[PDB]
């Protein structure tokens, strides 16, 4: 990330503003509301600074820049229209390791002042680092319309209850469940905004009195096939609140960025199945919220049933959030719809790597008017070609392989069935093989990329 | 104001973390992502730290906290479990005017770490001053769903274009209307993320060529099977940006409640008076030809028995840009929410999604090692049971019917094949017929509750 947002406690800490114009005044007003001990150093001052100075709210130093005024400071702001002066300020701040903002030069000097949405004590800060002030302001207004103006009172009351919550609830999980009920209780928010203290108390005492669940839980969450935008809203909620996230190699890097930063992550990629069940079983017995993040959809060639059998065998509660399976994602993003008019009566999702000497029912798979989608069939692509042809599929049946479907690394190769073996040499796992007349729709429906 | 939010430039600046456990690992990952020149001081380090050190990512100093490690530091984080050590760290940072965070004691320090939504260079930070970390996480979750993953690339590109935008739009009112359709242009964001560097210039040059009023495009969005939580992040983002939403009765009202206020809605579903597909095709064409951002919302997944292919061919001839957001198909939703996985161990080599029109290959559907999922099949249900018994499927094959899958009114009826015709009258559209051995697992994996 380009910047690290922090929320600084400036109360009674010295800060310096150099410059005495309109820009300096708006930054000074901010620092004053944050309680800073403020010095302003400038050749001239607009009248607002004299009004602040006679109220004793800051110190004015009328004159050129004095570097020694930085000696006690925690923050420095260069707010003159003289870039030579602003750079002397920035240089002096740098040598002293004082974070310094140069208002007219965001890319220089060590901090940026963001746009602020204030629901005190709740605060939201927005900045595009100076690369796009219009987007920061567009975003700032949208956030203004979505944050209710009684949220400050809800947050203020939360702060007042924190000691009691810590005293009455022993486990972190029991305290988080209390807070999760607290922050979605609309009647409590309303009673706070109305200063209705009998109602605040009645709801609060009931909240403290509820039996808060003590169980751990396992949620199986389909990550989708790669693109982070293909996570479901419920899936995002689970990994934004998980204690632990058990993920594999087929969950994309972008989806792992949506995981709550405070969550522990355990990789189980290449690990057999007997092991994954074990991690899930024991992390859930610790009373922790566990998410098993699986590529695609958990119940389509994902051994999701096997993970849930063990937890049912152990009395551990669980749920399942379905995901965009690889077939749907690659279909959408390659421009190959899985059904279309009477091209396809049926869609077949097939595994290409099977148990022991188990054989696919090739005469069944070769039937017309269907779309075949082979999962993990890359290394058997030459056998699929041979078998489909031998069991009657026409030689010029279109085929496509979609490698890393829906991601920015997506590659699609396509051809006819007699090419399937050669085409598979040109991609690598993870890839889908799609066989069917719908493949020819690609050059009309492909919106995603030339790769 | 209690805390002043600032966005710090940390690249190549010395920062110090004291502590070497899981808490310090989370803070260190954040400061590494910000490019800090990081030293970590701890009595011991969890292995993730020695990995970072071996990779040259940071510096490890093993031993008790040493004040002089602060001597050139810009930020300090106390991340140990020992209050006495955290206090020594915070006292030593205070006397050096180094902003310091005590992870376990947010008001004992000089800065708070807020929740971060990272779309660099665009950044959003949420904090309530330690009063409400759960509220901050809830807000961060909401914002994470609203802000597209590649927004940052759009932000950076806007910055390169500011020069050109000013000297081509006189009034600042126009310039903003330009930016407003700029930061929502789907193909611009996709073309930036895919490094398709001439599609970027192709859609950049057109953005100035089009009349400022013209935002004409069609997005096919899969609404998923009913539960509003099963919409994708990307689907929600597209719905929030639409001028017009064209939807049908199989789009749940929970999903329609997510489409924002002043968007036009066009209902093309059944009113009794069947609507043929061609008039639907014309409506999208018509609404997109007036320069409006059109979202075609469809139940489930657009490319699985949704005729979505048919709607995009109408647009391809007219030169109307389109894209597709896949959705959770009914088979995936009903499988997760009825505890019937579509695959499991070696119960099924293949999953077949089939419609119930055209003529069914009955010998083919009766073959073993399949999970059969019948879409739109309730009418032919009596025929389906008769034909599958007559073509060799065992009479004791488990069947299930899932009606209104994933909604608060979902009903699931299950028996064996020879009762399939009877069970079908007990449900109504929309319903799935699932035939296969996996159906027996619902007894163990059903976590939703039946209505
Ligand atoms: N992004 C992707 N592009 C192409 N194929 C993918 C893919 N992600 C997963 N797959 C396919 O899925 C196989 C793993 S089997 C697990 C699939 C997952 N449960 C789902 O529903 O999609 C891979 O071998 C590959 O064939
Ligand atoms: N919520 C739901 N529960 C059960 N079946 C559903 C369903 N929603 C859609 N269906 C099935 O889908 C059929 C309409 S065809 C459209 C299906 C959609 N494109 C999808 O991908 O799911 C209905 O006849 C019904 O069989």
């Amino acid at each position: 990330m380009d910047h690290l947002p922090i929320f600084c406690q400036l109360r009674d800490r010295d800060c310096l503003i150099v410059g005495g114009g309109d820009v300096a005044e708006r930054k000074a007003r901010l620092l004053l509301e944050a309680g800073a001990r403020l010095t302003v150093n400038a050749l001239t001052f607009i009248p607002q600074f004299t009004v602040w100075a006679n109220e004793g709210m800051l110190t004015l130093v009328e004159g050129p820049f004095d570097e020694t005024l930085l000696d006690s400071c925690w923050l420095a702001i260069a707010a003159t229209d003289d870039d030579t002066v602003n750079q002397r300020v920035s240089d002096a701040a740098e040598s002293r390791r004082i974070f310094c903002n140069v208002v007219d030069a965001p890319k220089a000097a060590s901090f940026i002042m963001p746009s602020i949405i204030d629901r005190s004590p709740l605060m939201v800060a927005v900045s595009a680092g100076g690369t796009s002030p219009v987007l920061a302001r567009l975003l700032r207004e949208k956030l203004e319309s979505l944050l209710p103006q009684h949220l400050g009172q809800v947050a203020r009351y939360a702060g007042q209850l924190r000691a009691r919550v810590k005293k009455q609830f022993a486990t972190m999980g029991e305290r988080r469940r209390f807070w999760e009920k607290f922050f979605v209780n609309d009647r409590l928010a309303q009673s706070l905004a109305n200063a209705d203290e009998k109602a605040v108390n009645a709801t609060t005492e009931r909240l403290f009195s509820e039996p808060l669940d003590h169980r751990g839980e396992v949620v199986l969450v389909g990550a989708g096939p790669g693109d982070a935008g293909l996570l479901t809203l419920k899936g995002l909620q689970q990994i934004q609140q998980a204690d632990i996230v058990v993920y594999d190699r087929l969950v994309s890097d972008d989806i792992m960025n949506l995981v709550r930063r405070n969550a522990d992550r355990v990789f189980v990629g290449k690990v057999p199945q007997e092991e994954i069940n074990q991690i899930l079983l024991r992390e859930a017995q610790k009373g922790k919220r566990v998410v098993r993040l699986k590529g695609g959809d958990p119940f389509i060639f994902g051994r999701g049933g096997e993970e849930l059998e063990t937890l049912c065998h152990a009395g551990i509660p669980f749920s399942v959030v379905p995901g965009i399976t690889a077939a749907s994602g690659c279909s959408a993003y390659s421009g190959i719809p899985l059904t279309h008019r009477d091209y396809a009566q049926s869609v077949r999702l097939v595994t290409g790597h099977l148990k022991t000497g188990g054989e696919l029912d090739w005469e069944n798979l070769a039937a017309e008017k269907q779309t075949l989608v082979f999962y993990m069939g890359l290394n058997q692509a030459a056998t699929i070609q041979e078998k489909l042809i031998a069991f009657g599929m026409q030689a010029d049946m279109p085929v496509a392989l979609v490698e890393n479907g829906t991601s920015v690394k997506q590659r699609v190769v396509h051809g006819v069935l007699t090419q399937l073996g050669e085409l598979a040499q040109q991609v690598e796992s993870p890839a889908l093989i799609i066989v069917g007349r719908v493949v020819a729709l690609r050059d009309k429906l492909n919106w995603f990329s030339n790769h």
